[PDB]
């Protein structure tokens, strides 16, 4: 179908889907019957496990359809939401396009106030009352399956018990979330002054040197990400980024060349070929006719021996990485090929992921690109190009942090009856001020829905998955050329010609979901819990740099300015 | 008489140019116009 749009194939889409459910529910009703805490191998009680869910189909017929119809009521508003000008209406746009466009390019204080309050404001009051009811579903569901709550259900994901001290208890990673903000909260602080006093130029007057941010300047529709400030923030503009664009221009690189390069950059640090038949059954270019096919980057399990790739090759960087990335997902793919159905996943949600961004980071540190020839030995970079690199990649790495923490914390708080229902809107705008330091340009009442607008939270998706993952990247840093001995700065890793360092990693990547994710940070790692030390030491530099730029700033802000005080009338009334 | 007509180009430039902005704002609005249910107020429906 990704190949080849027809009508046939959606209907053979329905219809496999539809048998494979049957077949995997009928294996389910047909399996309950074995009792669990009697089978002490453990490698076959995590596939009973992991088949005994029973998932939705303990909620009633009519509540099931009328969740399923919720469900798909609000996918397609989120998708088919417009809004549009009051001054000519007949103009109207969506979300994807334009809409975001505006946002990441627009500098005009007005446009971007207009459209951040319009979206929301017409999207968040249709979405309310479905979501009010959709928490009470999925928390009648969740405590229908022994379960404290929906969020109780989400965090069973890195439960891990019966191994022998290894355990893992569900209210343990709250405790370590909140234990890694600690350590990340100095960074961000100074980060985020920095970006104040930076911003303080391009919107004169309508920025408070102490208050917090406006959100509707943020670079993006939510604040996820930060990289669209960049061109605002660059320390250095007088000297340029690196930037290798036209070396494969001039060599008159194709879109074939890319893939044969991860190849001799994967045999040089370790790793065997790749399958001829791999190279022939996949779609390393697009075809470019008339055919439509999706150029989003994808990864594909068919198992039986055969893997392929969906991306659409180009010559730039960017697709590089990319292909770095998938190449990455593939040879995790194979490292479990001889391990049970069941078993062949990742340790959790956040392990495929972990791989592809390290293996993309030591083929993009500048040292790399030196040693391949496209950069010529005798041109040198100084502290500035690193300095800019560092804070580019900060701009993307530490801005979602706060916020993921932040929309976990309200999801699970909300969950757990803890919030009052009338008492939503205005806990969550306080995190925003007191944990993120963003405030509205504009008060909300409880009539609207703001985290509903994102696209995860509308969607029934854990976002705990980009904040764990992050972590372990890093940490996985520290696990990955410090064994290689590298002795230069953290941000030059490179791991070509270090054969203990692939070792080290096959030695995690073969094995699957056979083991707890604990027990490979244990065999990679030697821990037995995420850590953030990796994480600050690699931005040591940038941190002194801040800090040394900072002395005439005010690092913090105080949670009382908002950008309507300074024109607002207070009122009191006595009745009695 | 037939090509004595002096036209209504005898107004001024300024209001010529409003009034021809001011049709062509007409024929949209009216050709581009749209009303929808508030039960489902994705789908919108155009006159023709
Ligand atoms: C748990 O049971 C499985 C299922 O048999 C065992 O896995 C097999 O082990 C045998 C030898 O014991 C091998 O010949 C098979 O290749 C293994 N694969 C299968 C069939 O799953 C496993 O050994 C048992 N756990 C123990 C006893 O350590
Ligand atoms: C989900 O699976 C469990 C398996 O135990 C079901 O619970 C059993 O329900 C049957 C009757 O449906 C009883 O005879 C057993 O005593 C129950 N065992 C218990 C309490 O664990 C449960 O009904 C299943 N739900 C559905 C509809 O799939
Ligand atoms: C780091 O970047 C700055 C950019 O100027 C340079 O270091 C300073 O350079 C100016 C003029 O040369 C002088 O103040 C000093 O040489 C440096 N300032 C210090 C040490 O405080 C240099 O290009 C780069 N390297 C170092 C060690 O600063
Ligand atoms: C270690 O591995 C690198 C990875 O490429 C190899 O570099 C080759 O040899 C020289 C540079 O040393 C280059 O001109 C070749 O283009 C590289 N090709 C190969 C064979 O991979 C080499 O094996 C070692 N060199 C180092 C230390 O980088
Ligand atoms: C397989 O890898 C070996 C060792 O790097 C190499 O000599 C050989 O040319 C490779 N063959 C393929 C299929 O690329």
């Amino acid at each position: 179908y990704n190949t080849n749009i027809t009508e046939e194939n959606v209907q053979n889409m329905n219809n496999a889907g539809d048998k494979w459910s049957a077949f995997l529910k009928e294996q389910s009703t047909l399996a309950q019957m074995y009792p669990l805490q009697e089978i002490q191998n453990l490698t076959v009680k995590l596939q009973l496990q992991a088949l005994q869910q029973n998932g939705s189909s303990v909620l009633s017929e009519d509540k099931s359809k009328r969740l399923n119809t919720i469900l798909n009521t609000m996918s397609t508003i989120y998708s088919t939401g417009k809004v549009c000008n009051p001054d000519n209406p007949q103009e109207c746009l969506l979300l994807e396009p334009g809409l975001n466009e505006i946002m990441a390019n627009s500098l005009d204080y007005n446009e971007r106030l207009w459209a951040w309050e319009s979206w929301r404001s017409e999207v968040g009051k249709q979405l309310r009352p479905l979501y009010e009811e959709y928490v009470v579903l999925k928390n009648e569901m969740a405590r229908a399956n022994h379960y404290e709550d929906y969020g109780d259900y989400w965090r069973g994901d890195y439960e891990v018990n019966g191994v022998d001290g290894y355990d893992y208890s569900r209210g343990q990673l709250i405790e370590d979330v909140e234990h890694t903000f600690e350590e990340i909260k100095p960074l961000y602080e100074h980060l985020h002054a920095y970006v104040r006093a930076k911003l303080m130029n391009a919107y004169p007057s309508y920025i408070s040197p102490i208050g917090c941010l406006p959100a509707h300047l943020l670079g993006d529709m939510w604040g996820r990400f930060w990289t669209n400030l960049y061109s605002l923030t660059v320390p250095f503009g007088q000297k340029p980024n690196i930037d290798v664009t036209d070396a494969m221009v001039d060599q008159a690189w194709d879109a074939q060349r890319i893939f044969k390069e991860a190849e001799k950059f994967f045999v040089s640090v370790g790793l065997p070929n790749m399958t001829q038949g791999f190279w022939e059954n996949s779609m390393l270019t697009d075809p470019g006719n008339v055919q439509k096919a999706v150029c989003h980057p994808t990864a594909w399990d068919l198992g039986k021996g055969d893997f392929r790739i969906l991306m659409c090759t180009k010559v730039t960087m960017d697709d590089f990485l990319t292909a770095h990335h998938e190449m990455g997902h593939i040879q995790y793919d194979m490292a479990y090929a001889a391990q049970p159905f069941l078993l062949r996943n990742g340790a959790n949600e956040g392990f495929h992921e972990a791989v592809g961004e390290i293996m993309s980071l030591s083929a993009a540190t500048p040292k790399h690109l030196k040693s391949i020839g496209l950069l010529s030995p005798d041109f040198q970079e100084d502290n500035e190009t690193e300095i800019n690199f560092l804070l580019k990649q900060a701009l993307t790495i530490v801005g979602t942090l706060p916020f993921t923490y932040m929309l976990e914390k309200w999801r699970w708080m909300v969950f757990k009856g803890e919030i009052p229902k009338d008492q939503w809107m205005k806990k969550w705008w306080e995190m925003k001020r007191e944990i993120v330091g963003v405030v509205e340009p504009v008060p909300h009442d409880e009539t609207y829905c703001d985290p509903a607008s994102l696209f995860h939270v509308s969607n029934d998706y854990s976002f705990i998955r980009y904040y764990t993952r992050t972590l372990y990247q890093f940490q996985f840093q520290e696990a990955l050329c410090q064994a290689a001995k590298h002795e230069g700065p953290l941000h030059k890793c490179d791991i070509s010609n270090s054969t203990e360092a692939g070792q080290k990693l096959f030695n995690m990547l073969r094995l699957g979901k056979s083991e707890p994710w604990t027990l490979a940070l244990e065999n990679v790692v030697g821990a037995k819990n995420m850590n953030v030390r990796p994480l600050l030491n690699y931005f040591e530099p940038l941190f002194t740099w801040l800090k040394d730029q900072n002395k005439n700033s005010f690092v913090g802000w105080s949670t009382d300015w908002s950008p309507y005080a300074d024109q607002s009338i207070k009122v009191r009334i006595s009745l009695k």
